[PDB]
């Protein structure tokens, strides 16, 4: 189970993190602009994430996985 | 487990599937423009996936479970 | 195998995406109004998809080429 | 419980999250350079972060807010 996003490095990820009660869900929310990307795991489920610049192609990314 | 992606309705959304042998997984791979949001999934895992408009904000969602 | 499907954009495209050892095949079954399509295809084979809403004619819309060698069902 | 970290663009920022039930404390464990920030807030609490390049001095940047009762740890 992993996850990845790519974003044109002139663009800013609007990233946002909480548990939410009534969904009983962990909540990884990434917002560029007008297109939002979330993935939701469950109440004990560990998420390393892995944040960088990739020179070649000009993009941030963000890398997660279920280690 | 799941992922949402919502996007403004005057965008495309270049949606690729495909199961990888080298990486032995399920790849969804999700790009708008020059932004990519990529998910995996282990070789035996179903996903059931919905896509829909929203009149009301005017996007494209994907939402994705694992039932 | 180019493919065009579309629903009036009120209603949901259900895909459901698995891949099965068992067969040694990628399987999408969808659900399309009232119809349904089940896909497989082979493993390193890609589906690729473009997903649009239709100003024109109020649609989601959903485009894009299968493998060559693809197994497609269709049910009412 | 504004806050703002930076690493030159050749290295990683690592964040590790999860919520611990024992705790029940959603907890972000990060590693920026060769320091480690230990993050502890409460559910339904919030944290709103910005992900950017800086292009003019070359670095990721990290900027947002944390909820009013968050506990932090640095170690190097
Ligand atoms: C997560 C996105 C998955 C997209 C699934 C696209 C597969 C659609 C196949 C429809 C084939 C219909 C063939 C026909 O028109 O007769
Ligand atoms: C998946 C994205 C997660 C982003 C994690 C942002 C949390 C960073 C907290 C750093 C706090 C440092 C406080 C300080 O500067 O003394």
């Amino acid at each position: 189970m992993a996850f990845d996003i790519s974003v044109n490095a002139s663009k800013t990820i609007n990233a946002l993190v909480y548990f939410s009660t009534q969904q009983n869900k962990l909540v990884i929310r990434n917002e560029v602009n007008d297109t939002h990307y979330t993935v939701e795991f469950d109440r004990d489920k560990v998420v390393d994430t892995f944040i960088s610049y990739n020179r070649h192609n000009d993009t941030i990314e963000i890398r997660g996985v279920l280690p």
